RNA sequence: UUUUUUUUUUUUUUUUUUUUGCGCCGACC
């Protein structure tokens, strides 16, 4: 509106990079999401080439 | 013409049968 001073960018981006692992986190708890987002960087994988 | 020292015997071989501690960080239940 004519109020308005800043316009927001990505509402997605105020998490971070292992909170965004984590598909339709507002769909969830937050608990959960905490324990999703910390179990995410125990993850087996290929780290690196 | 001159005194105040004492005396005796009993103990054996060439030598032998496994890192503790200190502190930090992350994480599980």
């Amino acid at each position: 509106t004519e109020e308005h001073t800043h316009l927001e960018l990505m509402p997605a981006a105020i998490l971070g990079i292992p909170a965004s692992l984590v598909p339709y986190p507002e769909h969830n708890a937050a608990p959960r999401n905490t324990y999703g987002a910390g179990m995410a960087k125990q993850s087996l994988g290929l780290g690196w080439a």
